[PDB]
DNA sequence: CAATCGTGGGAGACCTTTGGTCTCCCTGCAGAT
DNA sequence: ATCTGCAGGGTCTGGTTTCCAGACC
DNA sequence: CACGATTG
């Protein structure tokens, strides 16, 4: 039936697949703050809350979400913030009823044949424009591929495959 | 009215604070989970949530939280732990009707004379247990500082001074 | 189970299959149009 | 406003402040 | 602070 899609990150989206075959997918909701004189963006808790009260996906519907798992060679404000974008939206998604099952990246790639891409952006927005061909217009620009992450994230924990 | 302060930490803790002057603390609910092949404690998403929900403090009450601020010298893991924490329950308090204050540790301690101090986790204890005499059996052990921080905080945005 | 200490650290999934291998982001910031 | 490239990084309060001291998990 | 470890 209704499935979810989360990519957590900043440049991150939700996708929501109802069961009609139609779709949804968001930018993650973000707002500009003073850390140590400079600016940031970090995820907003409030819109994202208010966003996930607004889907008709149904209580108990499975949002699955794509595990934070940084590289040992990411600097230690990148391990902060995935840790904290992670927890936002595992927290923002169970207060809000939803079933929450985290995949890792290689799962969903590797369903898709995404593995050792020398382009794998390029590649997850061109796989997401052929599942959601409806979707292709709002794929275009390289900045896109959270939304495409999103949406291929849902279309595993729906069983879809590439034609 | 109602004042709830919370230490977002895996030993930290959320204190409520009546109008009628009496105060509960609670123990942040964990889990043992399973990270590359070892054991490690995360917090429990559910129990939380379902905790602030049982709450006798109304809606848009404030909660006062700890900012997460780790040191350069923490480990990367340190850094993602404590971002993950940190974005866990400001969700989970924004999701259930409170509104947020972060608070930084220099300041509640400068509040109350803590500064630089040769045992701070000691002295946070026996600080809150001043304030809070009735939670005075509860602040005996040496890992119950994070009660104590929880306490302070919530007295902080209460507030409360020291005789 | 309650304290203490000391350094600061990947994690995941699947095969080669009980370990060995291999794969995966992101943040933050500085120039680039 | 989108892009790219590349290394991996503290942050905070406050002061009669315009950076910096001194503090914290 | 986390993360492992020891030590009651
Ligand atoms: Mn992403
Ligand atoms: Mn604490």
């Amino acid at each position: 039936g209704w499935v979810i899609g989360v990519d957590p990150d900043i440049g991150g989206a939700i996708a929501v697949l109802s069961p009609d075959g139609s779709s949804q997918v968001f930018d993650n909701p973000f707002v500009h703050i003073v850390v140590s004189e400079v600016i940031r963006k970090r995820l907003d808790t409030k819109s994202i809350i208010q966003l996930l009260r607004g889907l008709d996906a149904p209580p108990g519907t499975t949002a699955y979400i794509e595990k934070s798992s940084p590289f040992p060679t990411d600097g230690k404000q990148g391990w902060w913030s995935t840790g904290f974008s992670y927890g936002l939206w595992i927290a923002s998604l169970v207060a809000s009823g939803f079933s929450v099952v985290p995949i890792a990246s290689q799962t969903w790639k590797a369903y898709f044949g995404l593995m050792r891409s020398e382009t794998p952006k390029d590649d997850s927005r061109q796989a997401a424009s052929i599942l959601f061909p409806d979707k292709d217009q709002s794929l275009k620009l390289k900045k896109h591929h959270g939304r495409a992450e999103a949406l291929l994230l849902a279309a595993y924990g729906k069983g879809l495959v590439l034609p």
